[PDB]
């Protein structure tokens, strides 16, 4: 696994998180199982615990947008970057962006939510790109022949419990 530059993570384990908006590609609920479903994957290994805010400023602010949406990286329509995140610390720090010029989806016919944005967190946790094809957070697109499927590696779960510990 590879961590940032410095190594910055959270100073605490309860954070809190906020879904800005919604893509149109999907019913909110759907978005609102993926994201669910996506932290719970590192909830499970950790002692972090996520809140969710419906208003405000929170830790992990996520939100869809296309193209320049106030960052220095900008979206670049369809295929190429899918989303990005920033690592933990205040501010634009811990957030993340879904390219609202991806076609999201729920299974294996487009760019799944679930599984970008599990990969997502990570980043907003402090995880950079490993090296392992089968991580979470190796660098490279891939659905999934059966999301039922879906674990994280153990990979994943060093990078996660070296910088948080393991689930008390
Ligand atoms: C290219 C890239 C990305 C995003 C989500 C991913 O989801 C995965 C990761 C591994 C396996 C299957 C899906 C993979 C790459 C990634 O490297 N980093 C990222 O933050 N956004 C991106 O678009
Ligand atoms: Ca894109
Ligand atoms: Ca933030
Ligand atoms: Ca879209
Ligand atoms: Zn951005
Ligand atoms: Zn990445």
């Amino acid at each position: 696994f590879r961590t940032f530059p410095g190594i910055p993570k959270w100073r605490k384990t309860h954070l809190t998180y906020r879904i800005v908006n919604y893509t149109p590609d999907l019913p909110k609920d759907a978005v609102d199982s993926a994201v669910e479903k996506a932290l719970k994957v590192w909830e499970e290994v950790t002692p972090l615990t996520f809140s969710r805010l419906y208003e405000g400023e929170a830790d992990i602010m996520i939100s869809f947008a296309v193209r320049e949406h106030g960052d220095f990286y900008p979206f670049d329509g369809p295929g190429n970057v899918l989303a990005h995140a920033y690592a933990p610390g205040p501010g634009i720090n811990g957030d993340a962006h879904f390219d609202d010029d991806e076609q999201w989806t729920k299974d294996t016919t487009g760019t799944n939510l679930f599984l970008v944005a599990a990969h997502e967190i990570g980043h907003s946790l402090g995880l950079f790109h490993s090296a392992n094809t089968e991580a979470l957070m190796y660098p490279l697109y891939h659905s999934l022949t059966d999301l039922t499927r879906f674990r994280l590696s153990q990979d994943d779960i060093n990078g996660i419990q070296s910088l948080y510990g393991p689930p008390p």
